[PDB]
């Protein structure tokens, strides 16, 4: 047991954060407590204080935190079995989840391939990709092509799709791999960029395995939104250029951009899809990566004759029994009417930012909404700015955003979006 | 789900670890329950309790369904779930953190936490880069390994696993190429280390770091190694300006007879991975530690951070059962146990050197092993170990086990009459 400032004291000499220092941060983590529903329980100044989770810790928490379905599902699986080794055994929570995945996603998605995060789900989506070609004796099918402004994962694979500028690799010089790289991909259609897109893929078609994108949302590199459209033109541009397509699905999934998956408001299948964040509803690492028949058959009649890839903790009969339960839970009750409230209660508490004058954008897609500013937000002001009007917000270079919980009644999105407002406002001086 | 429609589920749409979809030699067995030592498995579509010998792969050092780890979890679960850990820290994570530096090899000070044993490899590397380009020597990218070892399945991991063992020509012009020592022997030869030095030398101004597992190399073969090696690679380090990266994912937490295997050479390394036993074979959960030297180097680097930071990092649950796990081995007398299960193992397999398919036999902590000079199938394997009450999964031409510290006498002669029966049927046909 540890009190608040040991906590602090432990924290600040033996513990790094995400992309963080050890010894030159410069504003200390705040101490979390407690997580119930929608709200965290953090430590300020010696004192215990109730605060939106408006990020859904880093969009993970749809349902809220100690959510009793989960909770009960948790305990009910833990009484029977926490974990077996998933080499030449099986069990009810994979099965079970596998079945959920195969039916609920894309149509043609129909093997699953669990794994314990949404770095190495990337990773194996490319393993099966590069398998799939040396089973069709195309080795030199071997490189990725992505349009700018992505983000998968930070593992060396996941970092060469990355944004280049965003995912700093200049820092990283003759050690990633060398992708291609299109464009960012604009918000509104504009069928040039697709015809632009293809030109720039028919000259490496032959080298390329899989073009590998986020359907719709991109989040870490930019909460940038486009049109669904692309994704039309980018399975008919891959189905005739023999290139797989792979769609990067560990944030969109499960509801939160206004569809269960992303990928829907295409109606486009890919070859080969992950899943993540969300897929537990925040309580557990898990993550997930599906492919075709036709990808998995081609894969176990090569030389090869298998997927190698094995993670130790592979299909977790804990995580995969709250998945189960996550899955069922949102599935269970009419989530689109749930995030299309969400949507309109972000767009509502948002519009007035607009007329800020430090703010270039407000844009809102499912449970997602954004205000873009015209500097990179200071944290040191707006992390306490957003704690004294009872909002946990977390903004990265120049954007004030929120991924809150399905489970967010619309006065506590009236909350989180006026703190976002201010935030907003006091970086305009 | 019942036994039949789980393996029907099974067939049509589970990955398992290195295996195939629809070409699979033997279905997978159903398993309904895990308690201590012991699976419930379905055959003949009757339960039956078997001895988890593998320790469901390295995992399960306490045996499943602890009490204490079980309620460790459920106590978490009642106050927090999960958080993010960008801007926010908490008590299972300092609790943790601060265990692990103290126990570990002197000098690791710093702890990054993420979900699985490949993506702490990754991490690693990406520190040791980082630290060098932090030293004006971006050259220093390249890593070192000796033959036989097995670091995971992410592509960076995948580079210095063993060629042969993970089937490098299937990636030929996709893994980063790396530097290979030749494989390091049993008994200690002095001459060995004056190779490895001199194919270093020549290299050391483009390597980042050495990696290897310490005294036991696994997946990679299941091969001992005299830990006067990591003694000399210490030294060599040193002496050349390459740091050196320790893989205990498997060797940790008393598993070779130390609490860490690089104990029985009594060096430290400047970067150090855990995984497996980390969380007693619950929950998906890995660290890297490295000492404050590299995290200093990084954090004064043009970088200013460490360029990681997956969804789950830190997980409050996974933490919690950890700090459980580990302190429920500190509160034991763990090196006796060992050193009893280390005899156990010894005395059940002795008289496997006398069956005329056995080339060695050999024991080192909770590990014993049986090779063969021929492959051992699977299709007759693991039944024969089953109609015994032990659950085994032999690889290659290795019969072997790591089984649960919780194990007692009869128990492990179950297990390891099982595994002599195993060899028996090798040399026969
Ligand atoms: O709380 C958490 C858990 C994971 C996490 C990542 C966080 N991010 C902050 C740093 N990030 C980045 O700067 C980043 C890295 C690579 C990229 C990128 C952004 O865009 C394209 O490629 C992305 C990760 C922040 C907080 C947290
Ligand atoms: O039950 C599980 C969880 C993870 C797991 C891996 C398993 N292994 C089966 C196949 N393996 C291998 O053949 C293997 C792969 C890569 C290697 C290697 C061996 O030596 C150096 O590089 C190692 C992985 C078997 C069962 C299970
Ligand atoms: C968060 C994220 C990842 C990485 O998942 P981790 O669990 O952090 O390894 C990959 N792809 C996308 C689109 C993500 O949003
Ligand atoms: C099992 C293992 C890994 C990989 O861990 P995962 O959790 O399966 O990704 C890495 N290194 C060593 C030595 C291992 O035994």
């Amino acid at each position: 047991g540890l009190t608040p400032e040991q906590i602090i004291a432990v924290d600040g000499a033996h513990l790094w954060h995400p992309y963080s220092s050890i010894g030159r941060e410069a504003v200390s983590p705040v101490v979390a407590v407690a997580a119930h529903g929608a709200w965290l329980t953090l430590i300020r100044d010696g004192q215990p204080i109730e605060v939106l989770d408006a990020m859904s810790s880093w969009w993970t928490a749809i349902h809220g935190h100690g959510h009793p379905a989960l909770d009960q599902a948790l305990t009910t699986q833990l009484r029977v079995m926490n974990h077996v080794m998933f080499g030449g055994l099986t069990h009810e929570p994979a099965a079970r989840l596998a079945k959920l995945l195969v039916d609920i996603t894309p149509a043609g998605l129909d093997t699953v391939f669990f794994s314990d995060s949404g770095s190495v789900s990337v990773e194996v989506a490319a393993k099966m990709a590069l398998q799939y070609w040396r089973g069709r004796g195309l080795p030199g099918k071997r490189r990725l092509m992505t349009w700018r402004g992505g983000y998968h994962g930070d593992t060396f694979l996941a970092m060469s799709i990355c944004d280049p500028h965003g995912g700093m690799h200049s820092l990283w010089t003759d050690v990633l791999a060398a992708q291609v790289f299109a464009p960012q991909v604009p918000r509104d259609y504009d069928p040039a960029y697709s015809a632009a897109f293809e030109a720039q893929l028919a000259q490496h078609a032959g080298e390329l395995a899989a073009v590998v994108v986020e359907p719709v949302v991109q989040g870490a590199g930019g909460m940038r939104f486009h049109d669904p459209r692309y994704l039309h033109d980018l399975r008919d541009i891959c189905r005739r250029y023999e290139v797989l397509l792979i769609f990067d699905e560990i944030a969109t999934g499960f509801g939160r951009t206004g569809a269960l998956f992303a990928a829907d408001h295409a109606g486009v299948s890919p070859d080969i899809m992950c899943v993540g964040k969300a897929l537990t509803g925040g309580y557990l690492s898990l993550a997930a990566t599906l492919c075709t028949a036709d990808v998995a058959h081609t894969i176990s009649a090569g030389a090869a004759g298998a997927l190698m890839h094995g993670p130790t903790f592979m299909a977790n009969p804990l995580a995969c029994a709250v998945s189960v339960a996550s899955v069922e839970l949102l599935l269970g009750q009419d989530w689109r009417t749930r995030i299309t409230e969400l949507a309109a209660g972000l767009t509502a508490g948002l519009d007035t930012a607009r007329a800020l004058p430090a703010v270039t954008d407000v844009r809102v897609c499912g449970a997602i909404g954004v205000i873009e500013c015209d500097r990179p937000v200071d944290l040191a002001v707006a992390t306490p700015a957003a704690l004294d009007r009872g909002v946990w917000l977390r903004p990265f270079r120049n954007l004030v955003y929120a991924m809150p919980p399905y489970i967010c009644t619309p006065a506590e999105i009236t909350q989180i979006t006026s703190a976002m407002v201010e935030v907003a406002r006091l970086v305009g001086s």
